[PDB]
């Protein structure tokens, strides 16, 4: 199977690169978001208001 799983190994794992390329930009992108929305707004209108 050599002829073979050499080319589709390669494909898979050229694939898999770029499409975790893409996860790892929207992860960065959405955790300082998440943190914003769900820790800091809420911690300044608790100190605020409560």
């Amino acid at each position: 199977m050599d002829p073979q799983l050499e080319r589709q190994v390669e494909t898979i794992r050229n694939l898999v690169d770029s499409y975790m390329a893409i996860v790892n930009k929207t992860v960065r992108d959405l955790m300082p978001k998440t943190i914003m929305h769900l820790m800091i707004n809420n911690t300044k209108e608790f100190i605020f208001s409560e």
